[PDB]
């Protein structure tokens, strides 16, 4: 049972405002609800970790990975199993994104890694918040933002039942809008 | 060109004090050594949360593999690039040990993660100190160490070109001579 449900976008796409605002609307209408994020929700630490100067991406998605692997265990699949509609602000596609497509680390060993840290769970929708590149760890310039940004978009595309895209310039109140009508056919 | 040697057994196991003996050795034949170890030398803050917190498997497998990332690219990896005979006092097949056989984590999938950790960096030789749990210098909780023990046996078991399993037991002045037995050949 349960219902799991993420958020991603850049830095600054309003996906931490839009999860917030999404807790807070399913609260409202009687539901349970765990909101939670990543980096953090599992291992609260790994937040110190992954400010390392020169960190490789190898060890920077391992720390992600590590966190990831906690969370889902102790956070996520407890909640869902209550029947909680659990809402992660970023969880592995944004491993792909910026490990993958940013730092361009191969995405079947960032698969594989998961494969055990998210035990294959899944979340039903993720509401991916576009932002242009430039409205945007070590090396987070624009080159950078723009690989992560099209990464998404390319996630979005790969798994089109899973992603809904939304233009992140928008008025906070449309995106909101939007997200619930997504999910009105799944929260009656 | 380098040499990468390492040192695996349980804690207690005088692998500690091998790595010394074996790179004072090194040292005594002129043979630039680099001795390091796991956990803490890719990531010290690493070691320091896991000596405090303990976490699922998994989680903690991967925060050993973050460290070894680190560990084999600053420090490994440029020590063997300088032409150093470098040392390290636990490295992957301690994960595959405490994380897989005592643990109970898959081993090709810990080997799959680690082929990147690592860049597929293997060492040389591997030299095992082999004892008891009760045995070590440093009872339902003997179950898990009997486990990490078994492994390792089972590691150096299948991979006997690489592994040197010694008698841990021994006096130390005689396990180190016989480590330098075997290490003669590849200097
Ligand atoms: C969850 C996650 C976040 N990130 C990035 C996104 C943000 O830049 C940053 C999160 O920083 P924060 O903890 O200050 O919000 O980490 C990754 O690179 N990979 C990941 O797997
Ligand atoms: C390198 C490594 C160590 N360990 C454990 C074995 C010991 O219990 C401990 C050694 O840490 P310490 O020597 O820093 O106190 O770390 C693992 O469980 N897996 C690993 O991959
Ligand atoms: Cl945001
Ligand atoms: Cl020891
Ligand atoms: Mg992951
Ligand atoms: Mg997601
Ligand atoms: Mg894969
Ligand atoms: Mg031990
Ligand atoms: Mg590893
Ligand atoms: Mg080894
Ligand atoms: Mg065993
Ligand atoms: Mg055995």
């Amino acid at each position: 049972p349960g219902l799991f449900l993420t958020l991603e976008g850049l830095d600054g796409s309003g996906k931490t405002t839009q999860a917030r605002r999404l807790a807070a609307f399913l609260e409202a209408q009687g539901r349970p609800v765990l909101l939670t994020r990543e980096p953090g929700g599992g291992l609260p630490e790994v937040r110190s970790l992954l400010l390392t100067q020169e960190l490789s991406p190898e060890a920077e998605y391992l720390l992600f990975s590590a966190d990831r692997a906690e969370h889902v265990r102790k956070v996520i699949l407890p909640g869902l199993a209550a029947g909680k509609v659990v809402i992660s602000d970023r969880y592995l596609d944004s491993s792909l994104a910026y490990q993958g497509y940013g730092r361009g680390l191969p995405l079947p060993w960032l698969r594989e890694v998961a494969r055990e840290a998210t035990r294959g769970l899944k979340p039903r929708l993720t509401f991916l918040l576009d932002l242009p590149p430039e409205a945007a760890l070590e090396g987070l310039g624009l080159e950078f933002f723009r690989r992560v940004r099209e990464g998404y978009l390319a996630l979005a595309r790969a798994e089109p039942g899973r992603f809904v895209v939304l233009d992140a310039t928008l008025p906070e109140e449309e995106i909101a809008r939007a997200i619930q009508a997504h999910l009105r056919p799944l929260l009656p």
